[PDB]
């Protein structure tokens, strides 16, 4: 169901250098959306090229990669209603500068390349990445939905 839809997160090793880690859980904590999977890593390069992908045919590809993998990534899942499209909106938008305050980007940021936090941009996406970044024994198995939260 609808409330079972579930967003890939990574606060990237900037967000994590800076000490950003608890104050982003926090916000989607309040939001209500549930965590299902959370680990601190360094990713392999294997992994962030398929991470990235969708850029790969673009000269800014190598430093996405390489910044990815320069230091410890905070990689988080979580659920909820609409949580793809919503997690994004609480992120800002591509140029932190642009981005609202309220937003994290906007609340925390400057710099295209120093951008804290990506999430998934679609439900597909989501599920590509949930897979390439957790094993499923990783994940929590169902999450009984809170009343409070969902009617």
């Amino acid at each position: 169901k609808v409330n079972k839809e579930r967003t890939f997160l990574a606060v990237k090793p900037d967000g994590v250098a800076r000490g950003l880690v608890g104050e982003i859980i926090a916000r989607y904590e309040k939001k209500g959306f549930v965590l299902v999977g959370l680990k601190q890593l360094v990713p392999t390069k294997d992994l962030a090229e398929s991470h990235y992908a969708e850029h790969k045919e673009r000269p800014f590809f190598g430093g996405l990669v390489s910044f990815i993998t320069s230091g410890p990534v905070v990689a988080m899942v979580f659920e909820g209603k609409g949580v793809v499209a919503s997690a994004r909106l609480m992120i800002g938008v591509t140029n932190p500068l642009a981005s609202a305050p309220g937003s994290i980007r906007g609340d925390f940021g400057v710099d295209v390349g120093r951008n804290i936090i990506g999430g998934s941009d679609s439900v597909e996406s989501a599920n590509r990445e949930i897979a390439l970044w957790f094993k499923p024994e990783e994940l929590l198995t169902e999450v009984k939905p809170n009343p409070n939260l969902y009617e």
